[PDB]
């Protein structure tokens, strides 16, 4: 197995996947690495299994259909994995914890949002459809772009949104377009 966490790239107290060489900190994995379970399979492995059981699930889909899906177990897992893919980028640090807004010439967003809040909401089963999760994720970056205006720091929001959107299109097999 790897000797660093797949998500944060640090060593420490790591749990090892039984079906692949990845390793994780307990609360870096999403969901948090389970208490017992021998063998244990990581989220990457569980997602690959879904795909392998239903090869047709990789054919292209319309976003509008994906967003209306109810959060049954497989869609719950897919959103957990998409959230984890965001955390895998080191620039996610800017969006992880609760933000605050005190900048001359800007006003804070009406509905603040952050990764750890989305994480809690998934854990607590607060989303009934994929749309709920995707809306909160996109809100993180939209709030950032609007608050930071012309400051070059707005680019961090563009960068992390691009990670989110590419992973969304991959995980939910969105139909490729120009
Ligand atoms: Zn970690
Ligand atoms: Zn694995
Ligand atoms: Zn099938």
């Amino acid at each position: 197995n790897s000797n660093i966490c797949e998500v944060c790239n640090k060593w420490g107290r790591l749990f090892c996947c039984d079906t692949c060489p990845r390793s994780f900190h307990e609360h870096c994995h999403i969901p948090s690495v389970e208490a017992n379970k021998n063998p244990w399979s990581c989220i990457f492995c569980r997602i690959k299994t879904i795909q392998e059981r239903c090869p047709e699930s990789q054919s292209g889909h319309q976003e509008s259909e994906v967003l209306m899906r109810q959060m049954l177990p497989e869609e719950q897992l897919k959103c957990e994995f998409l959230l984890l893919k965001v955390y895998c980028d080191s620039k996610s640090c800017f969006f992880a914890s609760e933000p605050y807004y005190n900048r001359e010439g800007s006003q804070g967003p009406q509905k603040p949002m952050w990764l750890n809040k989305v994480k809690t909401s998934l854990n607590e089963q607060m989303y009934t459809r994929v749309e709920g999760f995707v809306q909160d994720m996109r809100l993180i970056f939209h709030n950032h772009k609007e608050f930071y205006r012309e400051d070059k720091f707005t680019r961090l929001g563009i960068q992390v949104q691009d990670i989110f959107e590419k992973n969304f299109r991959n995980i939910f097999a969105i139909q490729e377009t120009s």
